[PDB]
């Protein structure tokens, strides 16, 4: 917890200077990104995302979100988006106290925290709904800078990704007091919305992965059916993207939100 704290403190810091030092000495310049990507951040409201709903290469791999993008980065110029698995409350989750989960990675990595902290009402609205099933408002990101890898050392040469940020139902919080059926409902027409945008921003190729399993206490084999009624069997969304990457790092004994995907797809 200790050394992440530091490293989280390390990108607020940099984001604030607009400049970081890469491991070779190189001084990477990053504030015209950043202020690209908090200018261009837009909140979509759940009806609009329903609005959007009016109008394929699968991969399943143990790679972090982040390893997942900058692997297809490096493969063709169109950006890519990526599921930020989101704290409903908090812009980056707890990362600046050292949390370990896949959104504090994305903060700790990246611009992503100027994009959110920006956007006040996204939180405003769930601190005042005290809800746990949240609701479908998504945060969406455009062309944030990733300047560190899986390791937190940071990158000789940064690249940009959109990062899509809706959270997905605390269903640890809900426990049996909603059926498997309505959360399934929840999670199907919030995870059509994330694909909603992504697409009408023109992204083709997205990463996703085992979104809500973690803390959220979801069902990996219920997120994996949401993604592939979606994708699969002449789903809505079936078609529509070039390459999608279900990027699942587990270090779980078995690796159970892998396995999950990796049956299903
Ligand atoms: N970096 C990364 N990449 C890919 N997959 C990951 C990663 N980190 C964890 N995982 C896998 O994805 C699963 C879900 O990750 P998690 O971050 O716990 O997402 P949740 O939606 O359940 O929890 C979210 C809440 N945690 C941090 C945020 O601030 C939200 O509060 C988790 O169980 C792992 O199996």
């Amino acid at each position: 917890r200790h050394s992440r704290r530091a490293i989280a403190a390390e990108t607020v810091e940099i984001l604030e200077r607009g400049r970081y030092t890469a491991p070779s000495g190189r001084v990477v310049p990053i504030a015209d990104h950043v202020a690209q990507a908090v200018r261009g951040t837009r909140l979509y409201r759940p009806e609009k995302l329903a609005v959007l709903l009016e109008g394929t290469r699968i991969e399943v791999t143990e790679e972090t979100t982040l390893a997942a993008a900058r692997r297809l980065t490096g493969a063709a110029g169109d950006q890519v988006a990526c599921l930020n698995f989101a704290s409903a409350e908090h812009p980056g989750g707890g990362f600046l106290s050292g949390a370990h989960a896949q959104e504090e990675g994305l903060a700790r990595s990246s611009g992503l925290y100027a994009s959110l902290r920006a956007v006040p009402q996204f939180y405003a609205f769930h601190h005042r709904q005290r809800d746990p099933l949240y609701s479908d408002h998504l945060i969406y990101s455009p062309g944030v800078p990733v300047f560190r890898d899986d390791a937190g050392r940071l990158l000789e040469e940064p690249y940009r990704v959109a990062f899509l940020t809706s959270p997905a139902p605390n269903r640890r919080a809900i426990g049996d007091l909603r059926t498997v059926e309505e959360i399934g409902r929840v999670l199907r027409g919030r995870a059509a919305k994330v694909l909603a945008a992504a697409r009408h921003h023109g992204h083709r190729r997205l990463v996703l992965g085992a979104w809500g399993c973690g803390v959220f206490g979801n069902d990996p084999a219920q997120v994996a059916e949401t993604f592939a009624g979606l994708l699969l069997d002449g789903g809505p969304f079936a078609g529509r993207f070039a390459h999608v990457v279900f990027a699942v790092w587990d270090t779980a004994p078995g690796a159970p939100r892998h396995a999950a995907f990796a049956r299903r797809f």
